[PDB]
């Protein structure tokens, strides 16, 4: 193997220090705004706080990985298992809360009348604790294999799998991270945003550019054969404006009025940004462990893919300081609050 450790000792400590500062300040501001300004009045507000905590737990580990890159593992065994633990917990709960935010929006938008009954602060609180328990238990096998050890003269913090079962463990721990961190959020994204997009469209108002008439799907146009609850897009093209009598071509889409519909932009941005930072590691991890059989094992491609894993995971670690920026730009409340 090629020694990149001499290079990593120079590069990673300043990089990890910026990410820690920027990310700690950013996530802390989100937390004080949600508890003090916003005061946690919705189910959404509970999951946002918990997501902000998941980013923080993960962030606290970053100064330790920085020092370990710089020098060696000077924190000991418990610390090695704790920080590896917090890293995995912070990772799993983070994506679990991105999934819970998506499901919350699917309920508010798709099952609106039910959501009034189901979406409460206390149900959001109850589901958060369950999520944390699931995350800790998802991280637990990984914490077991992790330990501090003196290899000759230097102290290391790594996970070591039993030699007689090494391929099995690499195989299994890869599929836990890929199923939970890529596959599971992707099915949640496709299934949920299918329903959300279909509800958003079937409920879109359209205004006539000529007379100003507003077509509302809820009302329809029953005097002209258009039954209430009809997507304007589903109306036959032989239909004309009830006021000025012009065709569908002259109709323009009305900008979203419903706040619950407007909040979709934020929660979808969070998920898409998660995939930009973490889908690269997930694919390289799957390519490394498994695809060696289904691709290449060369001393070149083995060293290339292992370096690719080092890069793609540093990129993912960066994601912990990204959500505050999203809230500052896309987040409507946060925008007016700062204004
Ligand atoms: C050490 C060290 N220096 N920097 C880092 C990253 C922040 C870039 N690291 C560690 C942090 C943790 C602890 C080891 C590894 C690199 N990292 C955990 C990576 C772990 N992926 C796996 O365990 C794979 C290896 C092959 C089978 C599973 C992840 C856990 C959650 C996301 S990634
Ligand atoms: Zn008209």
């Amino acid at each position: 193997k090629i020694n990149v450790k001499q290079i990593a000792a120079r590069l990673l400590p300043p990089l990890y220090s910026l990410v820690f500062i920027f990310g700690f300040v950013g996530n802390m501001l989100v937390i004080l705004i949600l508890i003090n300004y916003k005061r946690l009045k919705s189910m959404t507000d509970i999951y946002l706080l918990n997501l902000a905590i998941s980013d923080l737990f993960f962030l606290l580990t970053v100064p330790f990985w920085a020092h370990y890159a710089a020098a060696q593992w000077d924190f000991g065994n418990t610390m090695c298992q704790l920080l590896t633990g917090l890293y995995f917990i912070g990772f799993f709960s983070g994506i679990f809360f991105i999934i819970l935010l998506t499901i919350d929006r699917y309920l508010a938008v798709v099952h609106a009348v039910f959501a009034l009954k189901a979406r409460t602060v206390t149900f959001g609180v109850v589901t958060s604790v369950i999520t944390w328990v699931v995350a800790v238990f998802a991280s637990l096998p990984n914490i077991i294999f992790t330990r501090s050890q003196k290899e000759g003269l230097h102290y290391t913090c790594s996970s070591h799998f039993p030699y007689s079962q090494y391929q099995f463990w690499k195989n299994f721990q890869t599929l836990k991270i890929v199923i939970l961190g890529l596959v599971l959020p992707l099915l949640v994204m496709v299934i949920c945003y299918s329903g959300i997009l279909k509800t958003l469209l079937r409920m879109k108002k359209y205004t006539c550019t000529v007379c100003g008439y507003i077509y509302n799907p809820e009302d329809g146009d029953p005097d002209n054969g258009v039954n209430p609850g009809t997507d304007f897009k589903d109306i036959p093209d032989d239909w004309v404006c009830p006021l000025c009598g012009v065709g569908k071509d002259q109709f323009e889409e009305v900008e979203e009025e419903k706040k619950r519909h407007r909040d979709v932009r934020l929660i979808f941005t969070i998920m898409i940004v998660y995939f930009l930072f973490w889908a690269p590691y997930n694919i390289v991890l799957l390519l490394n462990t498994f695809q060696e059989f289904f691709g290449l094992n060369n001393c070149s491609s083995s060293n290339r893919l292992d370096q690719a894993m080092q890069v793609t995971e540093t990129l993912g670690m960066t994601h912990c300081c990204i959500n505050p920026i999203i809230y500052a730009f896309v987040g409507e409340e946060f925008r007016n609050y700062l204004l």
